[PDB]
């Protein structure tokens, strides 16, 4: 998923005509709590690593 | 004009969004009435360059 939601995107499938252009909805929010899971699960590696070095 | 009308265009002119597809009418019509008509011209062209080498 990478870091963020695009607001627009460039689509080429058939049956689509060439290329057309489609919009997302909620981009920022979707953006938000993408960062912020990926935070917690970070936070949640650093303790894990440390547990497994203690021992 | 040149000598045939195509079924198909290929369109990227503003506002449309890069390129779009559109859809002629009457296509073949139209392609006859252009040769019909070139060769009408023609005739007469060959005509008054005859009668111009006459005089």
């Amino acid at each position: 998923y990478g870091f963020s939601v695009p607001g627009l995107y460039e689509c080429n499938r058939y049956p689509c005509i060439k290329e057309v252009e489609c919009y997302v909805s909620r981009p920022t929010e979707k953006t938000v709590f993408l960062v912020f899971m990926f935070a917690v699960s970070g936070i949640c590696v650093v303790l894990n690593l440390a547990e497994l070095n203690h021992l």
